[PDB]
């Protein structure tokens, strides 16, 4: 039983936003050369006064991205399908290189990479080495620091960056399947370093360290990093619950700035480290085999850092401290001891 506050008619971004009650959305179309819609929320301030939030472009798609996604079906309608996907990948890379995404283009880009990854899988087609590099460069471009606000916009409607991590893991597994036994490839870009290894069960005799630190062939930012994971050898033992014919694909990923966009799903909580991933297929027994993850802090003045892993069991899942012990090495570094495979990070309260 109170006054009903209304956001005034407004013209931000050359569109008419009609008078709209607090709590409600206004809708509009997208700029020229895009399709979809825009929306804008009217909200109530701490002091009970209506104000407009920023317009969302989460559902605007640039024409070139839409045309790209539609051309994918044309290539499907095995070799044709796979060569097709390689062309789509090349075209996506060129696009992401022009930047000037809409938020909706970030989402569309993930959807394209997802459809490309699923197509490779269904067609039993392994992309060539330059296609692998192109895929990673695309991801690195999507994760440009500049896109941070657009990702936040996109993520009002869909967990695009989580979906992107999943697409990255699936792609890694497709590539690993086509590798030789014992083969190890590093993918390096400005924002992402990935390691992919094919490892026969029982053949791993020492713990595996990622990323390798001793080489100047390694991109600067990662070589510099004090982030790393030690993967225990025992997890590569065959279990009757796997045998001498079993082969694991091990992927490990270090992200330079994925921390800027992954959701924390908690109030006054921030991601306070880079993001590190360890993925193994088929799944081994991991119980009582602890990965040791070392993560430098991003910022000082945080309350109580703690190790989490991504739990896939909506929002495509959540962060959990279940299965991780947090070791507070010093004010600037934390060591996580986790007996589950996943995406790892340090959260902390900012208050
Ligand atoms: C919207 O997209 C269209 C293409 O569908 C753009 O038209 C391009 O205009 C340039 C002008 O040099 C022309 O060389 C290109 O051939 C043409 N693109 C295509 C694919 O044919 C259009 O760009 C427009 O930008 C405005 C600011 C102005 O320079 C105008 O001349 C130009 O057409 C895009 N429109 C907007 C608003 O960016
Ligand atoms: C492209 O990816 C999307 C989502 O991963 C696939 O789904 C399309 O969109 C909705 C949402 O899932 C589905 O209900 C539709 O059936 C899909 N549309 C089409 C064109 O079938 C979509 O299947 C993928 N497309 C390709 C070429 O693999």
């Amino acid at each position: 039983p109170a006054p009903y506050e209304i956001c005034p008619e407004d013209y931000l971004m050359s569109m008419v936003w009609k008078r709209t009650p607090a709590g409600d959305l206004a809708f509009n179309q997208c700029p020229l050369n895009a399709t979809g819609t825009t929306s804008r929320r009217c909200s109530l301030s701490l002091h009970g006064v209506a104000f407009w939030e920023q317009p969302s472009f989460a559902r605007c798609i640039s024409n070139e991205y839409r045309h790209l996604q539609h051309s994918i079906k044309e290539h499907l309608a095995r070799m044709l399908a796979g060569d097709g996907m390689s062309q789509v990948t090349k075209t996506l890379l060129d696009l992401t290189q022009r930047k000037n995404f809409y938020a909706g283009d970030l989402l569309m880009s993930v959807e394209i990479l997802r459809n490309v990854t699923d197509t490779f899988k269904r067609a039993s087609y392994i992309p060539a080495s330059d296609g692998v590099q192109n895929f990673f460069q695309i991801v690195s471009n999507l994760l440009d620091e500049e896109n941070k606000e657009k990702w936040e916009d996109a993520q009002q409607i869909y967990p695009g960056s989580i979906e992107l991590m999943q697409v990255i893991e699936d792609f890694i597994h497709i590539v690993g399947m086509g590798m030789m036994d014992f083969q190890n490839s590093y993918l390096m870009t400005g924002n992402v370093v990935a390691s992919i290894q094919k490892l026969p069960a029982a053949s791993v005799l020492t713990d595996i360290n990622f990323p390798m630190k001793g080489r100047k062939g390694m991109v600067d930012w990662a070589r510099n990093s004090e982030d790393r994971v030690v993967i225990p050898k025992s997890i590569f033992t065959p279990v009757s619950s796997l045998d001498e014919s079993s082969v694991f694909v091990l992927g490990a990923v270090l992200y330079k700035n994925l921390d800027l966009i992954l959701p924390t799903l908690r109030n006054y909580t921030v991601i306070n480290s880079k993001i590190i991933v360890v993925t193994i297929r088929p799944e081994p027994k991991t119980t009582d085999s602890f990965l040791e993850i070392e993560l430098a802090h991003l910022a000082n003045g945080t309350l109580n850092p703690y190790c989490v892993l991504w739990d896939d069991s909506e929002s495509l899942g959540t962060w959990s401290t279940q299965g991780c012990k947090t070791v507070l090495t010093d004010a600037s570094h934390t060591k996580c001891l986790c007996d589950r495979l996943s995406t790892f990070a340090i959260l902390a309260q900012q208050p």
